[PDB]
């Protein structure tokens, strides 16, 4: 279902959660990483 980029509980998007943002990648799911580290785009 829907899930969140910040936290990854389902029902509810970043822009709902008060929950600030993470420090694993906000987009690809692993942590080994933060979102700016991940080479997703590069
Ligand atoms: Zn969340
Ligand atoms: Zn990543």
């Amino acid at each position: 279902n829907v899930k969140c980029f910040n936290c990854g509980k389902e029902g509810h998007t970043a822009r709902n959660c008060r929950a600030p943002r993470k420090k694993g990648c906000w987009k690809c799911g692993k942590e080994g990483h933060q979102m700016k580290d991940c080479t997703e785009r590069q």
